[PDB]
Formats: structure tokens, sequence, C-alpha cells
């Protein structure tokens, strides 16, 4: 499974890339919304997307990517109010996990959405 990490915090993306690779995932990193849209293609199984970023924020990235891709999206951001969470989900995100986050919960939420993608793939092939 291929994950596209989108966050301007280079310290967080390096830490998360290492954590997720250790959990068996293939991770590619984007540091803004424009780079994310450049790297988003059919090979991506899931996006981890931040909100507050320079050039193009996560909400605008989500709106743009949803015009062409149905790729699973988990918002992963310091914008964790109940409002922020509802907004993200309604704009097209599958899940919303505020920062600070628990490593194990992040990995389990990634695995839960990719398990649903696998169920859909099995059904589609049949
Ligand atoms: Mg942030």
């Amino acid at each position: 499974n291929k994950i596209l990490l989108v966050d301007d915090d280079r310290e967080l993306t390096s830490l998360l890339k290492e954590l997720l690779e250790m959990e068996g995932f293939n991770v590619i990193v984007a540091h803004d919304g424009e780079q994310a849209l450049d790297l988003l293609d059919d090979s991506i199984d899931l996006l981890l997307l931040d909100v507050m970023m320079p050039k193009k924020n996560g909400i605008d990235t989500l709106k743009a990517l949803r015009q062409t891709h149905q790729t699973p999206v988990i918002m992963l951001t310091a914008r964790g109010s109940e409002l922020d969470r509802v907004l993200g989900l309604e704009l097209g995100a599958d899940d919303y996990l505020p920062k600070p986050f628990n490593d194990r919960e992040l990995v389990a939420r990634i695995r839960a959405i990719l398990r649903r993608s696998h169920w859909s793939e099995q059904k589609l092939a049949a």
C-alpha cells in the first residue's frame, strides 16, 4: 500500500515516513498542496493531509483532488475543533485525526480505510 504524506512540517513527515515504512507501507512525501496534486495519481492508495500549509492549504487541495480522484483521504492536522472535523469530512475526507495524535491510532485508522479499499477491490474483481 502506497501513502502520499502531505505536510509542510519536515520534522513530522520524516518521523511519520519512518513510522509508516516500519509498518510496511510505501511512503512518498509532499510539503504543500501544489506538490501533492503533482504527485497524486492512480498508484496512491491513501493521502494523509494537513490543513495549514503554504502555497495551497489542505482544504483547497482536498476540493481540487476530489474533482478527479476518489482516493481515500485522512485529514491529519492541528486544526482539531469539532467544526474543523465536520468541515473536512463534508468536503470529501474519509476520516479526520487531530494533532497531537496517538501513533497506534493513526496506523489503525490507515489500516481500517485500506481494509475497506481491499473489500471494494475483491467485490470489483468478482
Ligand atoms: Mg499544521
